[PDB]
């Protein structure tokens, strides 16, 4: 037997969590793991711009004939004008491509396997901590990952001394993975000044910057959130961007996300780009096009456009009110540490701080679940779950 | 600088040849290389069946939420049906886990991801010719990939007796690929008896039959195109499905796809199946919805199913006309070749027997676009193409 030697996988951190969500039958469950946006209905809405992109599309398509390996073009154009800006000089240099992926874990994914091919390429370095799934893709591609740190857990702020010292020994060559925007899990950014900081250090010791773009308009807003890729893109040679419309579009399941390759000119990057497109074609042969067909439509037409735009910063901003009455109501409800530092954090996470003890208690007596690592989703709290949720918390402190 | 050493990756032998057709700009050219359905009129279409199914989508969908690592429950439970049959012991067993993959690649190249990195499987074996993908999929998850004999170019016809001397070279723990039907490029399978000849060789020699199944229903019909793997699921208590929704409902770019596992009993099953589980996680993460929605809500329905069974035997019967129509059209235009195994062979190929150089002045000369090993898609032709199809062929002759 060729599968009687095979170990069982462990439950995913993150998924595994969801399972064990589905299978509870106690009644008042509060779901705060997996990164979904719910509204203040506790629902997980497709967003009015998408279904008028989809009705659209239902009309208008003629065939289902396959796309290119790099899906379709205009999605890329567009993608690059979101991340470095519509007149860049990356754009007008012809010294950017852009791949249509299943997602940013496929964008990922088809970094990694690029560079492991392609390159000489053997080390990852990835934020301690990070999204667990980081290690896991590139580990797939035979790339060894090492970490560098980030939190600073007494402060709850970035601990830009001991990030800059642990990537001390980051050669030239070496990957160096950056969350774009709204750290998961941490919420906690580098100020603009700090970007500035990494990007010197990072072209005077030669590390090929990867950066993780998952929450673009969920910090700040669609320009500013970008504002540390484009001062790494204004002095770096090369670069990758993986990026995810999951969130931002609400489009989890139709998986649409890009991978860009950024190179020293257009010569050197398009020869670069047919080797990522090699690596596309033996993994999944060419991408979904529905899912970016929406994103496409959407960020082609002005209208649309501005009714997706007001719906990112209406998602933007319940999160933040959430933040705000997160804290007020674990204070109403007795709780004597300090959670203060939840307003600073950016996005749709934030490190609250328990221990994995307390979560385990939190799950199994009061029916609330997040991530073992203290990781709680925001975007899943509502006015009608937040008492029960804070009490709970103030259970276990 | 990284990427300035790379070297520039050779075009695809069929992806590559799309690119020139849709710059050539002659107006008379022909598309016979990529492997999708035209109707008689020339275009792509998007099947009713479909164009329905989307539409109950649209005003149906409330969440965009991410699915399960396998994807949607029902539309594994669907393609295991397809496959084995309503009552097959294997269903009823527990011994299938079927993961939605995005298109046939996807299941491909999950399949040799989890066999690299969970078994000690370091070979797989593939028919030659065979579609020319098969080779960079596997040796992209690190495993090596040989060759038996399977095509009489002088008789046009199964060379089973070299087939069988091939594979005596190949190992117990080995895996060897078949085309379930329609073999991409010669279109000539295993009958029935040869089928059953062959299960029984695998069990005996310990083989783990990994069948590629992307034009069920192509040849005879849904059931009966199934027959070959039937008889191997009754032998064996492992093996592996790698199967395709893109030919047989038109979904090409929606990317709809299915891995089936099977192992001897319900719990080697599972625990094969939580690996697999972690190799797609570790490169898509989950599968795209819209296109395996779709499939799974016209097999769920019985009126949408219907018209999807009469559009498909509608596309069957169009492809089988054309077979028949070239090879008179052939003959009438000054072929004295003989041209009659065309009528032999089943699917939407059909290896003509042109040479390199005869393919290369179709396309040069008369903008006849076919792949160079000389498979033409049958599907391509309409009535209104085939005399200056045939005219061309007969000029390099
Ligand atoms: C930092 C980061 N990268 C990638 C992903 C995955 O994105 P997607 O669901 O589009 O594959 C996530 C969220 O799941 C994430 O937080
Ligand atoms: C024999 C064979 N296997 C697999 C595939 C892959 O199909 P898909 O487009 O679903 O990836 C094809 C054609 O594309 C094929 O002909």
């Amino acid at each position: 037997g060729t599968f009687e030697n095979i170990t069982a996988a462990p439950a995913d951190p993150i998924l595994g969590l969801a399972d064990l969500f589905r299978a509870d039958e106690r009644p008042g469950k509060i779901n705060l793991g997996i990164g979904v946006y719910f509204d203040e209905t506790g629902k997980i809405p497709v967003l009015t711009s998408v279904k008028k992109a989809e009705q659209y599309l239902l009309e208008n398509e003629t065939t289902k004939t396959y796309l290119g390996i790099d899906g379709i073009p205009e999605f890329g154009r567009c993608t690059q004008e979101l991340l470095f800006g519509k007149g860049s000089a990356l754009i007008n240099d012809k010294r950017a491509r852009t791949a249509q992926t299943p997602g940013g874990t496929g964008a990922l994914r088809v970094a990694a396997d690029f560079l492991a091919k392609n390159t000489s390429v053997k080390r990852v370095w990835v934020s301690n901590p990070s999204w667990p799934n980081h290690k896991s893709v590139f580990n797939s591609a035979g790339l060894e990952v090492r970490e560098y740190a980030y939190y600073d857990a007494e402060n709850h702020t970035l601990d830009f001394d001991a990030l800059i010292n642990s990537l001390n020994e980051a050669q030239a060559g070496d990957v160096v993975l950056f969350h774009g925007c709204c750290h998961n899990p941490t919420g906690i950014d580098p100020t603009l000044e700090q970007w500035q900081t990494l990007a010197q250090l990072s072209v005077e010791k030669g590390w090929l910057p990867l950066f993780d773009f998952a929450y673009q308009g969920f910090a700040r807003g669609l320009e500013e959130d970008a504002e540390g890729l484009r001062a790494f893109a204004a002095m770096h040679k090369e670069l990758i961007v993986a990026s995810s419309y999951s969130k931002n579009f609400g489009l989890y399941n139709e998986r649409v996300g890009a991978c860009t390759l950024v190179a020293a000119d257009s010569e050197t990057v398009d020869r670069a780009f047919s080797q990522m497109k090699a690596a596309i074609r033996a993994n999944y042969s060419n991408p979904p096009a529905h899912g970016a067909s929406v994103v496409a439509t959407i960020l082609s037409n002005d209208a649309l456009r501005a009714i997706w735009e007001q719906e990112l910063t209406d998602m933007r901003q319940r999160i933040q009110r959430m933040r705000q009455l997160f804290v007020n109501t674990l204070q109403e409800k007795g709780a004597n540490r300090d959670f203060s530092f939840i307003i600073k954090q950016n996005g749709m996470f934030s490190f609250s701080g328990l221990t994995k003890e307390q979560v385990l208690r939190l799950r199994e007596e009061f029916g609330v679940y997040a991530v073992a690592s203290g990781r709680v989703n925001v975007a899943g709290m509502t006015p009608d779950n937040m008492a029960p949720l804070c009490e709970a918390i103030v259970a276990v402190l």
